[PDB]
C-alpha cells in the first residue's frame, strides 16, 4: 500500500497528504514521534538517513524528500483524480515553466514561512519566548517574496499557469499556518495573493490535513 | 540562441554551463555584472524579479532558477550529447531516485558548500578574515552528508545509480572549489567519495568551467 512516514503537524508531511488527497488515493499515515526523537534513530534513518519527515512507500518503492515524493505522485498517477500537472504535462516548456515555481518556493518562500511558524506557533507551545526582532525580520523578506507573486497572479490564475499545480499547493501548509498568526495581513493587503491564497486554502483536500 | 545571463565565477552559473558543455550546445555567456549590483536593477529584474544570476534564454523561451534550467537542457535536449537523465528516462521509478538526489543536494549539500566556499574563497579577495568557527562547524555538516554519501557509493557507480545524471552534475562547481581549500581533506579520506569526485571533476565539461 501507500504509506507515509511522518508526523500530522509538519509542513513537508502535509505537503505530501494534500498531493494524496487530491488524487484521491488510499494511504496509511504511519505516525513517526518527532517528541522522542524518533526521527533521529534506527529503524526510520534506514528510511531516511537525514533524519526527517516526511519518508514514504508505495508498495516495493521507498521514497523521502516532501518536494520529490509530491512529483512522483503527480506522475505515478497522473490520470486519478485531480492532475496536478500542467494541463498540457507532456510540453517541456510548460512544465519549465511550473519547476521555476516550485523551485521558488523552495528557496524563497519556504525558508521566510518556517521561521516564522516557528516562531510565532511552535515556540507558544512550550510557553517559549517569541523574538520580535526575527519576526519583523522574515515578513521583510515575505513581503517581498509576496510583492512578485502579486504582480505574477495580475497576469495568471495560478503562479504556473492557468491551472492549479504542484507549484500552488506546495505552499498550501505553511500558509494555513501563517493564517492563524498576524502574519496574516501580508495575505490580506495584496488584493491578488489574498485570492488565491483563498483558493488553494478553501479546497476540500487542503482542508482535509488541518 | 540559447544564452545564459550570469557571472562565471557563480556557482549556480557554473552548474548551467556544465550542462551546456555536456549536450554540446553553443550558447552566449551574457556577463551581468555583480560587482556592479547590475543584477538589483533593471533590465535584469525582468529576467528574474528576485535578482540573482543565472537567468536563461533558449529563443523566446526565458527561464531562471538554475535546477530548473538543467533539467530543461537534459529534456529538451535530451537526445544529443551526454544523457544527463537516467538510462531510462521515462521510468517514473528511476527519475524519482533521481529527483531525491537533486533534492538532497539543494538542501543538504549547497548551503554548506556554499558557505564553506564565501568564507574560504570569497572572503579572501577582499582581504575579509575567514572565520574559524564558522567554517569548522559548516564542515562538521559536510562530513556528516558525506557519509551518507560514502554509504551510497558504496553501492552505486554514482548518487541516483550507475549512470552519471544532473544529480551527480549539480554538486560539481561547488567541489570544485572547495578541493582548492583544505576542506579537500573530507572528500580525499572518504574513499568512494574521493573516486567519484575525481571521476566527475575529470569530465571535460567541468573543465570548460575551471
Ligand atoms: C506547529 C508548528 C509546525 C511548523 C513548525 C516549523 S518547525 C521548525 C522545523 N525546522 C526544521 O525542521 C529544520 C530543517 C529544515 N526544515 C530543512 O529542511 O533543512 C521546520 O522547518 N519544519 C518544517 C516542517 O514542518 O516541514
Ligand atoms: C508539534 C509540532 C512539531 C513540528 C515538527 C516539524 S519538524 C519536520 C522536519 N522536516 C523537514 O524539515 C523536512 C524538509 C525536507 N526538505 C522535505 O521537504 O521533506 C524535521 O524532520 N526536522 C528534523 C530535523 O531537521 O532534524
Ligand atoms: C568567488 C568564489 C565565490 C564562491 C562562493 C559564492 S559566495 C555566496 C553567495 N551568496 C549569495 O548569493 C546570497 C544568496 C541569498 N542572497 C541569500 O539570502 O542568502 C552564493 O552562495 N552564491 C551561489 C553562486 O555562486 O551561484
Ligand atoms: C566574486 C563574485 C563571484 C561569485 C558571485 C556569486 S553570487 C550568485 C548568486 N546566485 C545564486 O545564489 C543562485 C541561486 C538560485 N537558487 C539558483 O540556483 O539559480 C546571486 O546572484 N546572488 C545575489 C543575491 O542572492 O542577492
Amino acid at each position: 500500500g501507500i504509506k507515509v512516514f511522518g508526523h500530522p503537524a509538519s509542513i513537508a508531511t502535509r505537503r505530501v497528504l494534500i498531493a494524496l488527497h487530491e488524487k484521491n488515493l488510499d494511504f496509511e499515515l504511519v505516525h513517526v514521534e518527532l517528541k522522542d526523537g524518533e526521527h533521529k534513530k534506527e529503524p526510520f534513518l534506514s528510511r531516511n538517513p537525514f533524519g526527517q519527515v516526511p519518508a514514504f512507500e508505495d508498495g516495493d518503492l521507498k521514497l523521502f524528500e516532501s518536494r520529490a515524493i509530491t512529483q512522483y505522485i503527480a506522475h505515478r498517477y497522473e490520470n486519478q483524480g485531480t492532475n496536478l500537472l500542467q494541463t498540457d504535462s507532456k510540453n517541456i516548456s510548460q512544465y519549465a515553466i511550473m519547476a521555476i515555481g516550485m523551485q521558488v518556493e523552495d528557496h524563497q518562500f519556504d525558508p521566510v514561512a518556517s521561521k516564522l511558524a516557528f516562531e510565532q506557533i511552535f515556540k507558544s507551545i512550550y510557553g517559549l519566548t517569541t523574538d520580535e526582532a526575527v519576526v519583523a525580520e522574515e515578513e521583510a523578506k515575505l513581503a517581498k517574496v509576496l510583492d512578485v507573486y502579486e504582480a505574477r497572479l495580475k497576469e495568471f490564475k495560478y503562479l504556473a499557469g492557468e491551472t492549479f499545480t504542484l507549484t500552488d499547493l506546495h505552499h498550501i501548509p505553511a500558509i494555513q499556518y501563517l493564517l492563524g498568526t498576524p502574519t496574516k495581513k501580508l495575505f490580506t493587503e495584496r488584493p491578488r495573493v489574498n485570492e488565491w491564497v483563498a483558493e488553494i486554502t478553501k479546497r476540500p483536500a487542503s482542508e482535509k490535513v488541518q
